[PDB]
């Protein structure tokens, strides 16, 4: 499931939009963008795979490592702490286009 990093490169993240170049099934490269906001939520300090507009309570979203997304999110105590989530869990590349599964 996911692992789009196996056939995509030059991946970049801006705000909540994931943008990357992925290989097409019949050869060639395709470039597309998708909003991770509809699938990531903040649970008492940690980002989880569930919709809730996490960026509304999180800031400084950036690309960490090859497939890890690191950001800072508010805990129930109103303090920003370090949080991370594995994009490889559900973000996959289908025919050169990114699609959550």
């Amino acid at each position: 499931l996911g692992k789009f990093s196996q056939t995509c490169y030059n991946s970049a993240i801006q705000g909540s939009v994931l943008t990357s170049t992925c290989e097409r099934t019949n050869g060639g490269y395709n470039t597309s963008s998708i909003d991770l906001n509809s699938v990531i939520e903040n649970v008492d300090g940690s980002l989880k795979w569930q919709p809730s507009n996490f960026i509304e309570t999180c800031r400084n979203t950036q690309l960490a490592g090859s497939s890890e997304l690191a950001a800072e999110c508010k805990t129930r105590a109103q303090q920003f702490v370090s949080t991370k989530i594995n994009l490889d869990d559900h973000i996959a590349n289908i025919d050169g286009t990114l699609k959550y599964e």
